[PDB]
């Protein structure tokens, strides 16, 4: 299936680049998956004094049965990278809510390794409760700054990412955990470490 809307003015696509820093004012190869429930503009905005890819999302009040249906699902296609000697994949993730009071966001990471059926999903989904935010200190530009980490030795389905396993795509999903989130999201510094 494909989720479609009228042409949207994304920032230039650029070329797949890791670490993804967005400092060339392009998306450095990131784009929505054709199945992403969010297809609005991906632009390069400043977040916490660095350029970051960004989009807007307000999840539906009526929650879909399928937990990824309404989710931003962003992908770095055809990067053909490998983890090397890195234990983690990590990135800066920022929120600028106009509404956030209940439920949570559940952030998942996956890859598409041609040797592993084109899908390998990190086990360690990260949940951000929206009631936690009001007590969290914001950045000077009014964002909530998370550095999210995924242990690449914890993968579903007994699949193993070796140092040399080719990862053709990287996918990040920000799913709605029964939340009332509305606002802006940003990613920066997407890298293995
Ligand atoms: O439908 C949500 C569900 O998706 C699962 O991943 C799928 C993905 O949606 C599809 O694009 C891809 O081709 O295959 C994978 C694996 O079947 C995901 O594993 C679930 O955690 C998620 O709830
Ligand atoms: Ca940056």
């Amino acid at each position: 299936r494909a989720v479609v809307e009228a042409p949207v003015e994304h920032a230039p696509i650029g070329k797949a680049t890791l670490p993804s820093t967005f400092e060339d004012s392009t998306r450095q190869g990131w784009a929505w998956d054709a199945t992403s429930g969010v297809q609005s503009a991906l632009t390069i905005k400043d977040a916490n004094e660095s350029k970051a890819i960004s989009w807007e999302v307000k999840y539906p009040e009526v929650k879909p049965v399928d937990g990824w249906a309404s989710a931003p699902r962003i992908m770095l296609g055809n990067v053909n990278t490998t983890r090397g000697n890195n234990k983690y994949l990590t990135f800066d993730f920022y929120l600028k809510p106009t509404q956030a009071s209940k439920g949570s966001l559940t952030i998942s990471l996956a890859f598409a390794p041609p040797s592993l059926g084109f899908w390998a999903q990190a086990t360690g989904d990260v949940n951000i409760p929206l009631s936690s935010l009001s007590k969290m200190k914001k950045t000077t530009d009014g964002l909530y700054h998370f550095q999210v980490k995924y242990d690449l030795d914890k993968i579903n389905d007994g699949k193993v990412l070796t140092a040399n396993t080719v990862l053709r795509d990287i996918t990040i999903v920000v799913a709605d955990g029964n939340s009332d989130f509305a606002g802006t999201m940003y990613l920066d510094n997407i890298r293995f470490e």
